[PDB]
């Protein structure tokens, strides 16, 4: 579809068999999640952004169902405020910036 | 114009007169620019990221040109990482997302 910025682009997703919602984040290099237990493996890493960095656990080759488009990748999971979909994963379903 | 997300939406923007880089962000509601001299009053304000909250500068109604397209509005100045455009300007120059 085509989604205006007057509100925060904010859709639904599906992850690990689960309905979030989520936003779609041009700024993000990759995608953060909220605290969740997701089943696998994983590796430390720290991101940054305004006022510092928060710990997460990367999970890869995670799917995600994004309004009904899916992609498959690196998904982090840590203590962020809000869930965002990063360019790793918003290139995958084909989502370009217009004006 | 049609911008893909394999790289870092980075555009030149115009203000106070000079050129900068920044970077387009659906994710942000608020523009954030690195620290610089902007003509005009301010105002201090706080501002909210991944990582916590930082202080700022609000400047109100400042002209901005991004890639060529006029906005005016209201820019923060302060700590961020990078120079980010958020959805105060991405709608005045008439962005969407699309997918
Ligand atoms: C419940 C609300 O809590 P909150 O208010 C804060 O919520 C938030 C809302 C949105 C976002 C998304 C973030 N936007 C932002 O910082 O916007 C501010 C300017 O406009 C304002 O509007 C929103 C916040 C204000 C950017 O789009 C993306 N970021 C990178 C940019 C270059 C900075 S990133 O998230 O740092 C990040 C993501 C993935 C990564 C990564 C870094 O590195 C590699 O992968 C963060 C927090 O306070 C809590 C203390």
């Amino acid at each position: 579809p085509q989604i205006t910025l007057w509100k925060r682009p904010l859709v639904t997703i599906k992850i690990g068999g689960q309905l979030k919602e989520a936003l779609l984040d041009t700024g993000a290099d990759d995608t953060v999640l909220e605290e969740m237990n997701l089943p696998g493996r994983w590796k430390p890493k720290m991101i940054g952004g305004i006022g510092g960095f928060i710990k997460v656990r990367q999970y890869d080759q995670i799917l995600i169902e994004i309004c009904g488009h899916k992609a498959i990748g690196t998904v982090l999971v840590g203590p962020t405020p809000v869930n965002i979909i990063g360019r790793n994963l918003l290139t995958q379903i084909g989502c370009t910036l217009n004006f």
